């Protein structure tokens, strides 16, 4: 029914146990996290630097907060500082230092709420991130994930310092990805719900503000899981990892079902993340605990850790004149 393409995939690396979070810092450094690493049977995830010259890996970060450990399971980095932003299923939303120290952003949030664990996140273009969080309230609370009950939330960390809740009632909330129009401003917040089939959308009105909740797109297959992480590329073409298959789908700007598909040599993708300035995707992977490496077929969306730099500032907004 739909084109599949199959280009060829290079491994970057493997044994990273529970593999995800691929991200490239203000530098281009290239970092992962391993939120399966465990000691005597506790969490003890670990957030990675890979030299992608030698395949050296090097532990920038082992998170634990009053002797609990972290699962930290996605990441994006920041363009004021060269801190990593990590969504910790444990520990909740981390900044974390190259030098390996890092402050956990929330015990609260704005209402008062013990924070949820959390799994992925996204910036949009004026500075607010969005944050899927499929676990349920961090350490020390007993650790859960929203497979079966749907408890999962969406928040948004605004730049005035607020970590604002703003839906909630996912099953296993994952991906999210924001869709800015050519004009440089946020339109809308993709949303994937992993323990389904679909994609969501929500209308961004301002900062934590999403409105007009709506089924954006669905994933294919039967098998276990469906979307995990999501990466635009330069046309707003949407590249969806589909963990319950071996496929990278591709949805058009307006969503819907997929006009192509990416053949792995894998299943069960956790995630991908464009290397800045290039058309290459980096893919974590749990079937082999393993990152690899694909050419697409375009440039990835320009990204929010380059949106200071001489070339890229300025670039974002379009007005009439």
């Amino acid at each position: 029914e739909i084109p599949v393409i199959e280009p060829l995939f290079t491994k970057v690396t493997e044994d990273i146990p529970g593999a995800a979070g691929p991200v490239f810092d203000k530098n281009g450094d290239f970092y992962i996290v391993a939120p399966y690493v465990e000691v005597n049977g506790k969490p003890a995830g670990e957030i990675l630097r890979i030299d992608l010259k030698t395949g050296k890996k090097t532990v920038i970060c082992k998170p634990e907060v009053n002797g609990y450990g972290g699962i930290p399971a996605g990441c994006q980095c920041d363009r004021d500082a060269n801190q990593l932003f990590v969504a910790d299923a444990r520990l909740g939303l981390l900044v974390v230092q190259t030098d390996g120290t890092f402050e956990e952003i929330a015990k609260k949030d704005s209402e008062g709420r013990r924070m949820q664990g959390c799994a992925y996140c996204a910036f949009d273009y004026e500075g607010n991130l969005w944050i899927t969080a499929p676990a349920g309230e961090v350490a020390p609370a007993d650790f859960t994930i929203s497979l079966d009950e749907k408890f999962g939330s969406i928040y948004c960390f605004t730049t005035d310092g607020q970590m604002i809740q703003v839906d909630t009632a996912f099953q296993f909330p994952a991906g999210i990805a924001v869709r800015h129009m050519n004009d440089g401003r946020p339109y809308q917040l993709i949303v994937a719900e992993q323990r389904t089939k679909k994609l969501w959308s929500y209308d961004i009105k301002g900062p934590a503000k999403i409105e007009n909740k709506k089924v954006w797109g669905h994933i294919p297959g039967t098998h276990e899981g469906g979307a995990s992480g999501m990466d635009f590329d330069e046309d707003n073409n949407l590249l969806v990892a589909n963990w319950g298959s071996s496929h990278i789908e591709v949805f058009g700007p307006d969503g819907g079902q997929p006009k192509m598909r990416i053949r792995c040599p894998f299943e069960k993708p956790s995630a991908l993340h464009f290397k800045p300035q290039t058309k290459t995707i980096f893919v974590t992977e749990h079937e082999n605990n393993a990152v690899w490496k694909f050419e697409w077929q375009r440039n990835g969306k320009k990204q929010y850790c380059e949106t200071l730099k001489f070339g890229i500032f300025g670039s974002l907004e379009h007005h009439h004149h």
